[PDB]
């Protein structure tokens, strides 16, 4: 889920 780049928004 929760990676670190903003592919990946909520946590």
């Amino acid at each position: 889920v929760c990676c670190g780049y903003k592919l990946c928004h909520p946590c």
